[PDB]
């Protein structure tokens, strides 16, 4: 009743919305200055959705650490009173790596919403779909298809006998694979430790106090700063693993969650966003593929794209009207920056928390929550002659940069494409090997 198709996850909002990329999707439609609705007198002529996979269990690697830390606390602590009582008998039973049942539901809902928003197109066009080769992503693609098709069957104006969508291309995640959705071939970038340095710097500003409180309340226990953040991570996973808030959430105050949320934004920003010298460069391949689709022209890219894969209509159609791509948070972050969407955002302070007003709408929770979605739509309106482009990120209309935006956040397709000079030139891909 609080996780809906339109609004997303609204349960425990004062806490759940502060989990960064471990936060379930929640609609930012009400936070948008510009109305998300398709303008009266306009008709959508192109729509592409780039979606992240749904909510998942911890990765096997982290699950080990979480489990170990909990058994260790259960052994070393002499007293478990008050809000720590649950810990005495907590039994770690989370799965690993896979999409959770809640995560599956998130994608089904996303499919329903995409179908309804673009009904005039979705009623008789089958979207061309691609997914990065990771089980949780592939499963997310399939759930989205379920939701999308289920809504189409109930539509009286839908075209009878049309085929169902399916995953047309699965891009390998092998280290030697050219994958525009989540590049792994930029050698120098892959070796970068910038995010680790930043994570260390910031946690130092607020975790130590928390650590002291926990060490003091659970006598016999010693914790490193990192382990405390594992306990905060558990609040998220232990809550959405299934109605009730995880007891792990109760161990931290609200201002600590504000800090945690900010820590997640830093990791993404300096790891794959503009904070990293080669961050935005990871998204140019995808951006050039987008330019190809908007203009119905072959791809001109020499970065992350697979030349063979993009040379043929079978694996890269230029005239489908609807497209859907499924990926990871990291690739999406880089793509968002390569599209120039956060050009009005100054480098995030590494010592002090900055609110969403200061960061001009950027945060991990606002850009890459679980099941996040980015829509790129093109429309033709009565007054204008050229088609207009608009981008919504998790339902917030994000004003475009590099082109003359109108009152509704749109740019003509041509000036928009013209504005992506960084991507069209190949970003700083050269720096990947030198």
């Amino acid at each position: 009743s609080c996780d809906t198709v339109d609004q997303g996850y609204q349960c425990f909002s004062e806490t759940s919305h502060l989990w960064g990329q471990y936060a379930p999707f929640f609609s930012l439609a009400n936070e948008s200055v510009i109305s998300p609705e398709v303008p009266a007198g306009c008709r959508v002529t192109f729509a592409q959705v780039l979606s992240r996979h749904g909510a998942r269990y911890p990765t096997d690697s982290k699950g080990k650490k979480y489990s170990a830390l909990i058994e260790e606390i259960q052994q070393n602590a002499t007293t478990f009173d008050g809000k720590y009582a649950f810990l005495k008998t907590y039994n770690y039973s989370l799965g690993a790596d896979d999409l959770t049942p809640f995560g599956e539901q998130e994608l089904v809902n996303s499919g329903i919403k995409f179908y309804q928003r673009y009904e005039s197109l979705t009623r008789n066009i089958v979207p061309f779909i691609r997914s990065s080769g990771s089980s949780r992503v592939i499963a997310s693609g399939k759930k989205f298809i379920e939701g999308f098709q289920s809504t189409k069957l109930k539509d009286p104006r839908a075209q009878p006998g049309q085929s169902s969508p399916k995953i047309d291309v699965v891009i390998s995640e092998a280290s030697s694979s050219n994958n525009t959705l989540d590049p792994g071939t930029c050698t120098v970038f892959e070796d970068s430790e910038l995010a680790d340095t930043v994570e260390a710097n910031f946690t130092a500003t607020f975790v130590p106090s928390i650590r002291q409180r926990l060490e003091n309340d659970l006598s016999g226990v010693t914790l490193t700063d990192t382990e405390v953040t594992y306990l905060m991570d558990m609040c998220s996973f232990d809550t959405i693993s299934t109605t009730k808030l995880s007891p792990f959430c109760d161990l931290f105050t609200h201002d600590e969650w504000i800090n945690y949320d900010y820590l997640q934004s830093l990791k993404k920003y300096y790891g794959h966003g503009a904070g990293n010298p080669l961050g935005p460069t990871q998204g140019v391949g995808y951006a050039n593929e987008l330019i190809a689709r908007l203009t119905h022209s072959p791809v001109h890219d020499d970065t992350s794209s697979n030349h063979t894969l993009d040379s043929s209509p079978a694996t890269f159609p230029l005239n489908s009207t609807l497209y859907a791509d499924f990926s990871h948070d990291n690739g999406i972050i880089s793509i968002l920056f390569a599209l120039g969407l956060y050009n009005g955002t100054k480098p995030l302070s590494t010592t002090t928390v900055e609110n969403i007003t200061q960061t001009d709408g950027f945060s991990s929770a606002w850009t890459v929550p679980f099941a996040s979605r980015l829509y790129v739509e093109m429309m033709q309106c009565q007054a204008e002659q050229e088609p207009l482009v608009r981008v919504l990120v998790n339902d917030r209309v994000v004003p475009l940069h590099g082109c003359p935006v109108d009152a509704l956040g749109r740019c003509t397709r041509d000036s928009f494409v013209r504005g992506l000079s960084f991507a069209r030139s190949g970003g700083d891909w050269a720096e990947c090997f030198a």
